[PDB]
């Protein structure tokens, strides 16, 4: 429950990635991108860790299920079904190490 989804924000993410979104923007709106993401590098709303990296006609969802450490927004039908499946495929989903001293 934050107000980063009002004021203009909604259309502040509805912009684009190259110069228009030739992906599936109706699915993006469910994945937390395009209007439903945040700014340019569609960060998402509830997500603590959303980004974009669009590979080869990939879904917004596998992208937005491989870097999110949490997306309470999307933890609903995706986070109990998606990831339950996606994590089946991703045994390196969880946090590894980085600069942990
Ligand atoms: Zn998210």
């Amino acid at each position: 429950g934050s107000h980063m989804q009002t004021h203009a924000a909604r259309m502040r993410t509805f912009m684009y990635w190259p110069s228009s979104v030739p992906v599936q923007p109706e699915q993006l709106a469910s994945a937390g991108f395009y209007y439903v993401g945040r700014n340019d590098d569609v960060k998402c709303f509830c997500c603590d860790g959303g980004l974009r990296c669009w590979e080869s006609g990939d879904d917004p969802w596998v992208e937005h299920a491989k870097w999110f450490p949490r997306c309470e927004f999307l933890i609903r039908m995706k986070g109990q079904e998606f990831v339950d499946e996606i994590q089946g495929r991703y045994p390196h989903l969880l946090e590894q190490l980085l600069s942990t001293s």
